[PDB]
């Protein structure tokens, strides 16, 4: 209802899950639709010296399904009509666009690591676990995470950044190995083992750190409003209410965003299970 | 010493009696003092060979039509 | 630009029937015609024997 000065105030908190949505995950950048890869494998000769040996092996990859921003409904609507008659209320539906912009990177992190809601085939722990068993179940110990490193290194694989959230890291930090005193957690910049490794925090993922190898994003941008419809069709305080869907003055915000990521079908991953 | 990859891993996890850290890599792998060359290799898997003293020849550059 | 649809059949990706989502399907055109009445005309009309 409002009636008399509008005022509205954001936290800092979703340009920062941004920006490490994309640095961890390292997104190639890409100029066609979808997803493209390309393998190729050559095959040793032999010694002595008979016959030469050919045939080379080819590896194809691609990923299907775009990811689609979600468009603004009754609770930016409301906000508009205070837009158009209050000056305050007119800069905060321009905040409101680029909050939303952070926000979709935010989703596609949740999305994109975490099997929560996906919308590819492959989503980084789905796809990994689903292919062949390489996550340890149990309690977060820097011995077994020593061991654990050392497994995935040897079957040609290399981890870059480690996922994990501020709860996990925090019970990290005070797990501390027989012969190795150094963890980093509390410092500026932190590693799992050896290579530097981001925060991602997940909603979907409650306990331990997760290795992430190689992903793809293309077509990725920003969102634009000039005419959106409503199908819910919200009750408003001004006048009488309307049982009809979308209404001829502008009120939602519309958003276009694309992105599509590839799966290396090869990722560490760490989770707690009771004895 | 040569390192086979799977072998490097397990000795950087075990430490030293002393207060210092065993095979521990900041920059560059190192077992002693000079740098360990990592090799992949079918038939070993486990244990570190070291040898100084080693001829190697070569007649030139393979390529040919 | 398209407005949504609901008298037109839709069977790819997903039926329309009461609402739809604003996107540009089809291009509408606008045009005129109109033709005089003629006084003579030949035109055979099929019948049956």
């Amino acid at each position: 209802k409002d009636g008399t000065l509008m005022n509205e105030f954001t936290t800092p908190i979703l340009q920062e899950v941004m920006e490490n949505s994309k640095i961890m995950q390292l997104g190639k950048y890409e100029p066609m639709e979808g997803t493209e890869k390309k393998f190729t494998f050559w095959a040793d000769k032999p010694g002595a010296y008979w016959v030469g040996e050919g045939q080379k092996i080819e590896t194809s990859k691609a990923t299907w399904v775009n990811a689609t921003m979600r468009a603004f409904k009754l609770g930016v609507i409301l906000p508009v009509t205070k837009e158009f008659l209050n000056y305050t209320y007119s800069q905060f539906f321009e905040e409101m666009k680029p909050m939303i912009a952070e926000a979709f990177y935010k989703k596609f992190d949740e999305a994109g690591i975490l099997n929560q809601g996906n919308n590819p085939f492959g989503k980084s722990i789905a796809q990994s676990i689903e292919k062949t068993n390489k996550v340890i179940k149990g309690d977060f110990t820097q011995d077994n995470i020593i061991d654990l490193e050392a497994l995935l290194e040897d079957d040609e694989l290399e981890a870059n950044a480690f996922i994990s959230k501020t709860q996990n890291r925090s019970l990290l930090r005070k797990i501390v190995d027989p012969e190795t005193k150094e963890r980093i957690y509390d410092r500026n910049s932190d590693s799992l083992d050896g290579l530097p490794v981001v925060n991602l925090k997940s909603s979907n993922l409650k306990r331990g750190e997760l290795i992430t190898g190689d992903f793809d994003k293309l077509i990725y941008g920003i969102p634009q409003l000039i005419e959106y419809k409503i199908d819910e069709t919200a009750q408003l305080s001004t006048v009488k209410n309307e049982d009809g869907t979308p209404v001829n003055l502008f009120e939602q915000d519309m958003v276009a965003l694309r992105a599509t990521m590839h799966v290396a079908l090869h990722i560490a991953d760490d989770k707690a299970f009771a004895k």
